[PDB]
């Protein structure tokens, strides 16, 4: 399984997609994911929530014409989603927030 912060930042800019263990929240919601009973682990297992377009509305991540953002979880084994996510551009900048998505710091 790949995922820790420097493993996706680099498969990513190496290969313009996100590891095999990664789902979207739709997928995971078809498969029984229901997120107030934390049972990610059990209805797909070693799989972890990712590749979701995130809006940027805040507008704290750098914008530009025809950037497109997404996120995916890091650290996520079991239980429910913790508040490390990776944020990667259209144009692979990969950003870091360990702390819901309250602050970014640039790791790519
Ligand atoms: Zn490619």
């Amino acid at each position: 399984v790949i995922n820790t912060f420097d493993g996706v930042a680099d498969y990513l800019q190496t290969y313009h997609k996100l590891p095999d263990n990664y789902i979207t929240k739709s997928e995971a919601q078809a498969l029984g994911w229901v997120a107030s009973k934390g049972n990610l682990a059990d209805v797909a297992p070693g799989k972890s929530i990712g590749g979701d377009i995130f809006s940027n509305r805040e507008g704290k991540l750098p914008g530009k014409s025809g950037r497109t953002w997404r996120e995916a979880d890091i650290n996520y084994t079991s239980g429910f989603r913790n508040s490390d996510r990776i944020l990667y551009s259209s144009d692979w900048l990969i950003y870091k927030t360990t702390d819901h998505y309250q602050t970014f710091t640039k790791i790519r």
